[PDB]
């Protein structure tokens, strides 16, 4: 349950995909 509020990994992968 670390949550991890790092949205950068989601936006960076959104551009990568």
């Amino acid at each position: 349950k670390i949550s991890s509020p790092t949205e950068t990994e989601r936006c960076i992968e959104s551009l990568i995909a």
